[PDB]
C-alpha cells in the first residue's frame, strides 16, 4: 500500500470523491461516518469505479471512544482527512450550538484520539467562508490565503475556531520534540487547512454524485431539480449587485479538482513537513448567478426559469480565490473547468432523479 | 432573594470574591467548580465575612449531565457566571487539548445545558490576552473594546473561540423569537463578555484570598513569595522594552472592582436587554515590573531583590485598557488603587503564607 488514511464523512459529497482519488492512488482508506447527511451506498459505487473499497466504519465525531476503536484496529493510519462537519450556512443561525457541538468538539474529539494514538497528520476542509466579506480591504479580491479572517455566521465560526485548534495543538507536539531535542518526532507532526469555495459537478461516468438528506439549498443542485421537475423555477437572490448583469460572484470548481487537491496537500505534508499550512482550492475565475444558470442551462439544452428575487441576508459581493499559492507550493491546478462540470453534473442528475436510493441505469 | 445565580469556578481567585459580592447583595449563589486549582475552604470564609453562605456542588465542567442536575434542583437559577477554565498561557502552549477542552467544550455543555433549562443570561470570564498586541495598530494604546481581535497563545484562541460561541447562540435564540414574533422571549436571552486585564490583591479582612494548586506564574503572587521566603528573588523578564525605565505595561485591578464589574454588568442585562456585549475590566492605569516591584516593596516595608532576565516569549509590550465604555454604559469604576492593593495583597500573604490549608490568626 502507499499509505493508510482514516477520512471522516467519506460518504459524503467531497468525501466520496476523495476517498475515490485515494484508493487509486493506492492508498488503504478507513471511511467514518455516521450517515447523517449521506448514505452508505456511496462506498459501493466508488467499488464499480476503482475497483478498490475502503471499510467502513459508522460513528458519531462527537464520540472519543469510538475514535479509538478504529485507530486500536487500524494502528497504521498514520494520517486522517477530516470533512465530518455540518455545512447549512442558514441553518447555522438557527442552531448554533448543533454546529460547535459537531464541528468544533468533533474535531477536538479527533485530535485528542490522535494524539493518543500517535496519528500526526491531518487534512482538515475549512471553507471560503472564514474570509466573510473581503470588500472591506483594498486589493484583497482575488482572495489570497494572507487575508485576515472574520466569518459573518456560525458556520464560519466554527471553521475558524478549528484553524486556531489545529494550529495550537500541531505547533505543540512539534515545539514539545524540540525542547527535548528530538527534531524527528517534531517533523512529524503536520495539517493542512485546505480552504475550499464553491464545489459542484459530478462524476464523468454518472453513477457517483451528490446524494444529501433533506432540501437542498446551493445553486447548482436547486438549478438541478428545476430542470428536473421537481422545482418551477429558481429564486436568484438580488440583482443590484456591482457586477455587470447585477448577480453575486463565486469561485465554482470541479469536484475532481477539488478532491485532487487533497492528495497534494497530503503529498506535501509527508514531504516537506512544513507543519500547519493553509492553502485555497478554487480556480480563480469569478462567476455570477446568471453565467451559471446560462452555464447549466446549456448543458441540459433548454434554458432554465427564473425569478428575482431581494438578496439573501449574509452574502457576499465577491468570493473569488487567488489559488497561486495552491499551484506553486502544491503543484495542484484546476484542470476541469466550470463548464465541464454541468455536463457531467446533470449527466448524474437525468440518470438518477432520485440519487442512490435507486440503481443506475445499464453503464457499461 | 434578589435572585438567583449559578457560578462556574466559583472556588477560585475570581470566583471566589465574585460570589461573595454576589451574597452581600442577596443573590442566592449556587457555586461549581471540581477544585482543580482551588480549595472548598474558600466558601468557609465567605460565610465567615458576608454571614451568608452559598451552595457547593462539586462537579467537572465538560459533564454536561451535571450541569442538567444542578438545573432540575434549582429551576430558579436564570442567571449563570463562567469562571471555570484553564488560565496558564505557558502552560497552553504546552498541551492546548487541555484548554480547548475545559475552556471550549466545558462552555459548549454549559449553554447547552442552558437553552434546555431556560436560563437566559451568562456573563462570561474573558481575558485582555484576545486583543494580542496592540502596538501593530495606530493610537489603538490604550486599548478600547473595537479593537479587532487577535491572541498570540492557545489560552487567548479559547477565550475568543468562545465570545464567538456565546454571540452565535445567544443571538439565535432571541432572532428565532423575533421570527415567531414573540419579542417577549427574545430580550430574556442575553450575555455579557467581560475581558479581565491583570488581577491582584486580596480581601481587606485577610481572611480570604488567592490560594491555587502548583507553582504560581504570575507577578504579584511571586513577589509574595520572595517577601515570605519561599522565593530567593525575581526574574524580571526584559528590561529593554520601549518604557521609561525598560519593563513592559500591565493594567493592574484590584479584585475587589474587578468582582463588583460582574454585579454591574449582571444588572445591565436584566435592565436594557441588549444581548450580546464586551466590557473592559481595567483601570486605565498603565504600570510597568520596576513599578509594581517598588509598590509592593513598599506594602512589605522593604525592597524585595530581582534579577534581570531575557524577554519572555509571547509577552506585548503595553496592556492598558480603556474602561470608558464600563464607567459610562455598567456605571462601574476601579475604586480601589494600585497601591491599595499590594497593601491588602501582603495582608493576606504575610497572616497566611499557606494559603486555606492552614486556619488564620485570631481575627476578632
Ligand atoms: N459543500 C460546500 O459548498 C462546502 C464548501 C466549503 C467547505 N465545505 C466543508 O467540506 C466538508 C464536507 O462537505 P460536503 O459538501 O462533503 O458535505 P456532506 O454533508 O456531504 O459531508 C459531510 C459528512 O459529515 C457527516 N457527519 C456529519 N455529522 C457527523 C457526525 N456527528 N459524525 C460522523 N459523521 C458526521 C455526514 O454524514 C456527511 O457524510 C464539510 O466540513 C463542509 O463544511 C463544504
Ligand atoms: N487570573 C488572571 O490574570 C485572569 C485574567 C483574565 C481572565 N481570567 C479568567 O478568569 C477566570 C478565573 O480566573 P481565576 O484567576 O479566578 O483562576 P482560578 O484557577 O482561581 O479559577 C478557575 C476555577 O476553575 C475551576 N475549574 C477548572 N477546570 C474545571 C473543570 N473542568 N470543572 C469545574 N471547575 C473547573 C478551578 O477549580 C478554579 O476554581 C478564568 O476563566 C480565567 O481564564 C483570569
Ligand atoms: O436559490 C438560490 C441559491 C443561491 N443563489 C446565489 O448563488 C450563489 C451561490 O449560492 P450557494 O451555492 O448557496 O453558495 P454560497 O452562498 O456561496 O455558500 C455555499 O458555499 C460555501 C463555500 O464556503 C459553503 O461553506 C456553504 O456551506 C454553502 O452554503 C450566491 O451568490 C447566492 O446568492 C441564488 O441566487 N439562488
Ligand atoms: O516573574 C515574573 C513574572 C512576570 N513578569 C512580568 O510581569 C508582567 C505581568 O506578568 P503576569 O502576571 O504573568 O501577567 P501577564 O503575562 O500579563 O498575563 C497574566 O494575565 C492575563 C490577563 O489577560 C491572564 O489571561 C493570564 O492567564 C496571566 O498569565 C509581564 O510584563 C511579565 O513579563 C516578570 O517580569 N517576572
Amino acid at each position: 500500500p502507499s499509505g493508510s488514511v482514516l477520512v471522516t464523512g467519506g460518504t459524503g459529497y467531497i468525501g466520496s470523491f476523495t476517498t475515490l482519488a485515494l484508493l487509486e492512488a493506492g492508498y488503504k482508506v478507513v471511511v467514518a461516518d455516521n450517515l447523517y447527511n449521506s448514505s452508505a451506498e456511496a462506498l459501493n459505487r466508488i467499488e464499480l469505479i476503482s475497483g478498490k473499497k475502503a471499510e467502513f466504519a459508522q460513528l458519531d465525531v462527537t464520540d472519543e471512544a469510538a475514535f479509538d476503536k478504529v485507530f486500536e484496529a487500524h494502528p497504521d493510519i498514520d494520517s486522517v482527512i477530516h470533512f465530518a462537519a455540518l455545512k447549512a450556512v442558514g441553518e447555522s443561525g438557527e442552531k448554533p450550538l448543533d454546529y460547535y457541538h459537531v464541528n468544533v468538539y468533533g474535531t477536538i474529539c479527533l485530535l485528542r484520539s490522535m494524539v493518543r494514538h500517535n496519528v500526526t497528520n491531518i487534512v482538515f476542509s475549512s471553507s471560503a467562508t472564514v474570509y466573510g466579506d473581503a470588500t472591506r480591504f483594498p486589493d484583497m479580491i482575488p482572495i489570497p490565503e494572507h487575508c485576515p479572517l472574520g466569518p459573518t455566521n456560525p458556520y464560519g465560526n466554527t471553521k475558524f475556531a478549528i484553524e486556531l485548534a489545529i494550529t495550537d495543538v500541531i505547533n505543540a507536539q512539534r515545539n514539545n520534540a524540540k525542547k527535548a531535542g528530538n527534531e524527528t518526532e517534531a517533523a512529524k507532526w503536520n495539517g493542512a487547512l485546505l480552504r475550499y469555495f464553491n464545489p459542484a459537478g459530478a462524476h464523468p461516468s454518472g453513477i457517483m454524485g451528490e446524494d444529501p438528506q433533506g432540501v437542498p439549498y446551493n445553486l447548482l443542485p436547486l438549478l438541478a431539480q428545476v430542470a428536473t421537475g421537481k422545482r418551477e423555477k429558481l429564486l436568484v437572490f438580488g440583482d443590484d449587485y456591482a457586477s455587470h448583469d447585477g448577480t453575486a460572484i463565486r469561485d465554482y470548481i470541479h469536484i475532481l479538482d477539488l478532491a485532487d487537491g487533497h492528495l497534494k496537500a497530503l503529498n506535501y505534508l509527508r514531504a516537506n513537513n512544513p507543519g500547519v499550512r493553509a492553502w485555497n482550492l478554487g480556480t480563480g475565475r469569478g462567476s455570477t448567478v446568471y453565467e451559471m444558470i446560462r452555464a447549466f442551462s446549456k448543458a441540459v439544452g433548454r434554458d432554465l426559469p427564473y425569478e428575482v428575487a431581494p438578496r439573501r441576508a449574509g452574502d457576499v459581493l465577491n468570493l473569488t480565490s487567488n489559488p497561486t499559492r495552491a499551484n506553486t507550493e502544491l503543484g495542484w491546478k484546476a484542470q476541469r473547468t466550470l463548464e465541464q462540470a454541468c455536463e457531467d453534473l446533470w449527466l448524474w442528475t437525468k440518470n438518477n432523479p432520485q440519487g442512490y436510493r435507486q440503481q443506475p441505469p445499464a453503464e457499461l
